[PDB]
């Protein structure tokens, strides 16, 4: 999904170029992310986190991926959704400690979580293990033998107790850069009867740097779609790109991206080389988007 | 000592006729073939999904069939299993089935998944779990011991199979924690094809104060291929009814009345009447007035 | 002993036979169900009797048990009974099922605290006791089990987890005939924010045969009341029967039946003044609730 | 000792206007008579009683009278529905105790035997008010080797939840169980632990097994008679004019509030170095100690 | 070796220092100002009848409910009843909300409030004896009593009472904001009233009809019918300008504060417009300001400064909105 | 280091505040009131009582609490927490609160160290991400409390967003006020009447009457253009940032239109863009990093 994102694509003066390092348009957010990167580099981001507020499919995840790439090539990047913390399989503490340990790298670069799994056939099936892993890593670091980026999408799904965990996590030196994202304005803090901007408590909000993403133009949507086709090794007609950019603007960038793979399959079945308007057309009528599926049910 | 040996949704036999999706070489549906009648678009879409699964492109994704009740959502899921192969395990459950006094939601879900992973010695992982457990002797909790599953998984790994299809109807009944389980399940290589179904538009996600399309979180929705089913015509209803009569082993005028009863109520209620009308006929309209449908029973 | 007279249900009902009076259509429908159960076609379906209270829903269930055979166990419970301080819903339900195969009587007899020794103590049967009982029954069956009828009244009181239990129970071959009853149309499924016909989930509803009961006429009410007087060995004046049939039609068949015993207590043949005294002494739900709304 | 005077509920089960402590309330007393003969002739088996009436209409008095009529040794325990909800013990314990207080052993209640043969008896300490299962198992064994079931009165029954009602229902299946007499002043109400409404807040399962008896409020003449009986019981002498004032205060408020004033007015009269309680004593005490109507309004 | 001591109670906040009894004559009739009590004639008269009822052993099985608006001497009357019952009589005042603790159960919170109200004249409370004969105790306990410890304490106290070494003196337990208690807590109070060694229970509220917590039903004062039927309800009226001034003059003496007659006028106005508690809170602060000004008598400007500095509930909530 | 400059309440001998001293700027009445509280604590009159600072966000409620700690002494521990912090997946509300209190009680060995610091040192990288919980063993605290008793400077505990605490937490604070070695409790809110959490009753500031009747309520007014500028100039010096007089005017405007906290957040970012900060640097940074008002409005 973010194969193309190779950095934030900014010049020497931390100013974004229209298309560079995989990133297309979204000038202001990429400019703001640039200031955040230099803040992280100059050691000023300490104790603070990032909130990217924007409508779905506005490169919130892409900017988080770009920040990781810009911080370094070995920098661990883990993206989770707020809802993921609520599991039948594990506690919210476990869900969160795992997301954090997946975001702290150890250059022998391997994540703390990967080291936890290795020292522990099908998902149809310990504090001590982590205590031993943390001890060996402390020994190796002292002998002289990398905190990444943690992206939390749909952050308004987290409850007050989870927010306290994130807050206490920000107090650690070895903690990764916390980047949260939402599309919500005022909402209730889960586990609370109070409303708050983005559904985040005042204590955490006061420690955040809020960045906003604007929705893409017809020209920007087409460019992102052309980049995704290259990533999936799919060739399209210029007229098919126009149809897809329209389908994307009327529905979502995610639904337009979902169609690329299906349209390529239809084109390959037709014993074809380049995906034409009729392939995108067939696939659009076959596989519904949230707007059509919910309206057909009503 | 693991010991491999059972009829599934075959016990009710409601999909006896479904022998595949009945699509040609170009993945295009024929009006009536392999038990499937009409429902061209959904069967066409299911064809693209089958080729996606075959060419290894369905990886990380699942299917959502949105449609009014009695529109072949289960039939298309049964057809996809049959099309994937003859040995392919198929298990169809309802979202509400996860909520049990007998076992946890994790157990209910791990069992539904293990019933959908076949081992070609083809027998399900769950069948192997039940056979190698301390049971009529268990007739009148329902969880399989972790140790028993650990042994079964070990012997299967040593011997090494065929991941089938898992159909979850009334999916809007599942809560946020259950959806996280399905999401994590989709990350596994040996996972079956997940096919969910609903008749709901926007609804609250259970265990949440937020509304969402089909009551599914955005995280899972973004990983789904949404297919829709349209209700059947008079001609299509009659054909499905004629297929069911053959399966259960019948005047042309009686078929006209049943096709009307089916169009005015539901295809399921019309199908329910076939067996009862046959009993009355063997003893020597009556059956419709005797056995009520949801609409009449609630109104009376 | 409210159904003492019920001795059973050409599947065409006779106006009065085997204790059953009137209720022609429902008894006719029950006949088709009995032949379905006999010919092994009722597998893995259940019955829903939808009707207003006092319309013989329990009587038809009792009649179906009697018709299936004389030995056939019959247990009638209310949905609300599953909710106990003394035992879990699983236990409450496993007991109702084991009383319908009794297997439960065998469980009680071979259990530590029983009878007076169990009378108001510090309610569940140990799993080990049931494992031993199930083993001996399996041994006896092999050396050389009659599943009965389980009636669940006020079914809309059951929650989604209890419905899952009934659903899984229907998958068993040794399971009794499940007959549920309600007087409700659309209602919320307990433990859920969704409404549904009779408060039953679609999964179970799709497996039900719905039968409906109509209320009794003046002539039908009088006949049922005359049968009950005989069963309780009570004799009444023809004028007292007229008054009771009126009291029954204005209130309920159950309240009219409740009065029979009290009028007999209140001196050879029960006259109108005895039924009159007893009516003013013992109130029915309609009058007691209206008197409180003051 | 609010029911000191109640010594029973004629030969034809017909109530006399004033006898065995009972005054007026003819119909309900008549109905209680039929219930007693039903219990005696073994017809009350599986059934219980519901007394529906406004507060202070002798619902408890009729229950006390039924116990006295059943025999002099017959145990009688009166509890309120709300009493089952305790920090000290479970609802099961609260209910098993109320039932065991209502089953007598010929020589004393089963509960009294449970307390005597239990450790913690001494004498605002810890600690659960529950009796050990083993202690009850030993007591039940000795009693089985060697029983007078009394009356259990449950007031404010609409306070019980669905699980508690299932306990009462299962209790009615026992042969050694006491006569269950419930009471309420409510019409249709929600069954606690349920989203459904029902007559008296009782489930249909239990309601279908109940004999509903209703109590009407007392007249000026009946209120005065009950108040005269209570004054004698508490050994309090009043002026005929003070009885008129109290009967008025009782009719405007409640019979319980009027009866509460008898003791306080006697204290004021004794302080005034008096013999007979006069109108001014009942008047002082009425203005000092408030009733629900005045306390809620003045609050 | 069970070890008894006393300790300062509601005396630590000292708001009822002056309350030395109910100030009633031989005929149980209140004098306008006596034993610290000022005005509130009817409630004090009613409390007198309750005292004679407790003394003549007639209060048995019953409790008191004082219904009145905040700052109408509900706590003062409870304090006065304790003082009137005797000088050694333990008095503990709690709020309904205090039963809800992260540190202990509602049962513990309530058993402690009751054991703080039963004195042992070797006079020391049963709770104080529980603390002294418990593992940690004070600073060693700094950031529930064991059942065994209470079982031993109860045994020794029973033995000493029988021998004639000790005398158990049941005091007064005041429960303010009683409508905060739930149905289970009310059942505890009800069962407590059945004990012979139980203290006099005095509850208080400012509420009329309210829901019983843990219930969907409304009820007078948020108390169930079972307990209500066992209560003697007393009501308190709000104070006049003359009564407010007198209470304030008594508090100034108690805190050893001298005020100008004009400053008393301002404070009596501030008290009538806000609350008697807020006016009393200002006495200490105004004295501090006056002492800082190198002053002798607290004047209008001292009360004025302090009023604008320290807000009352009405102003603070309005400024926030 | 948001309160680096706060070195005391900046009051004269007569407990009267000087416009700008000991880091404190303006807020004369609240600083004056805090002075009376300090002398009340010193003269032993604050016994059993706590402080409530009611004011809109960014009105120096935390600064006045920091100033009170500094005024009480140089060794005096100061811990500031938010009500919401008590609700943790890592520890109980009791633990959260006992830790906040033990962080506020100093032990002067000559050096002062908190009771909590002594608890951590004498208890069994990267601990927040290790497992873990969070809580300190009762036995460890029992030993630490014993040795400290054998061999105490109570500080200040500031609880912001106090209306987030439930009735059980308020009972903890109430019982904590009964201890002699307890710190000065300073609570703060911006709310008028609100429900007490864990209750169906509304109350001023969401605090029960029992605790409210024991509080000394102090109010903070919002800052003027002249006061805002001065606080911002002090913060720039603390962060070693140089601004143009025109840039200070823009920042004072941005602060008055949004919040003092948002204006302070910009100082660091504007310095980074600059690397003397001019109006164009503050302008760029304002358009890049949004404040709560703009971010929520853009999302709607
Ligand atoms: N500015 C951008 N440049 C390049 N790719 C982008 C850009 N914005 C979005 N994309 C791509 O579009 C898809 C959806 O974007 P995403 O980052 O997930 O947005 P959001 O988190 O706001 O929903 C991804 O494949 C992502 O890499
Ligand atoms: N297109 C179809 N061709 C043949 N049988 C069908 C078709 N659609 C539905 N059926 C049959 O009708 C019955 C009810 O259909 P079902 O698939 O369960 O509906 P739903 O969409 O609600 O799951 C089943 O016996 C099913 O096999
Ligand atoms: N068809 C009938 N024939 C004889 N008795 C009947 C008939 N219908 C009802 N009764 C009797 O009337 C009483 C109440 O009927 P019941 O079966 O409990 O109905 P329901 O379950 O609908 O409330 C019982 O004593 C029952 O035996
Ligand atoms: N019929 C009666 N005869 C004598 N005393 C009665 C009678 N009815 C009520 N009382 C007395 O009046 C008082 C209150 O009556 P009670 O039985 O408690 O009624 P309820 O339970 O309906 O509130 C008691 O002292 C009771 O003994
Ligand atoms: N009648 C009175 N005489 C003397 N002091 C009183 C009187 N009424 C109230 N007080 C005092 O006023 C203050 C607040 O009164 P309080 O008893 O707490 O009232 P309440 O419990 O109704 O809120 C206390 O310091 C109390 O001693
Ligand atoms: N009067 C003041 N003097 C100096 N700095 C102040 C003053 N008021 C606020 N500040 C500073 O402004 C910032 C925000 O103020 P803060 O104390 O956190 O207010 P609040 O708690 O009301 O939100 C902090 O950096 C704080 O030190």
């Amino acid at each position: 999904a973010h194969s193309h994102i190779r950095g934030l694509g900014l010049d020497d003066a931390l100013e974004p170029r229209q298309a560079s390092q995989g990133m297309v348009g979204q000038l202001a957010a990429r400019r703001a992310a640039g200031v955040v990167l230099e803040m992280i580099r100059e050691g000023k981001i300490a104790g603070r986190a990032v909130l990217i507020a924007g409508q779905p499919g506005t490169g919130k995840t892409a900017i988080a991926m770009g920040m990781a790439q810009a911080l370094g090539p070995d920098t661990p990047f883990t993206a989770i959704a707020g809802s993921e913390i609520f599991s039948l399989e594990m506690s919210k503490t476990e869900a969160l400690t795992q997301a954090f340990r997946r975001s702290i790298g150890v250059r022998i670069t391997v994540s703390l979580h990967e080291i936890d799994v290795i020292n522990s056939f099908l998902a149809l099936f310990k504090s001590e293990v982590r205590e031993q892993i943390n001890a060996k890593v402390a020994e190796w670091r002292e002998e002289g033998k990398i905190p990444g980026v943690l992206f939390i999408d749909e952050v308004h799904m987290l409850d007050i107790e989870s927010f306290s965990f994130l807050n206490r996590a920000l107090e650690s030196d070895m903690a990764p850069v916390l980047i949260m994202a939402t599309n919500r304005g005022i909402t209730r803090i889960r586990g609370t009867s109070y409303q708050s901007p983005h559904g985040i408590p005042i204590d955490l909000l006061d420690r955040l740097l809020i960045v906003s993403t604007t929705p893409y133009s017809e020209k920007d949507t087409k460019q992102i779609l052309r980049i995704r086709c290259e990533e999936e090794d799919v060739e399209m007609s210029e007229d098919a790109y126009t149809v897809l950019t329209r389908i994307g603007l009327e529905t979502s960038l995610r639904y337009a991206i979902q169609l690329i793979t299906a349209a390529s399959l239809v084109c390959r079945k037709r014993k074809g080389t380049e995906v034409q308007v009729d392939d995108i057309k067939r696939v659009y009528s076959l596989f519904l988007d949230e707007s059509r599926s919910t309206q057909y049910m009503k």
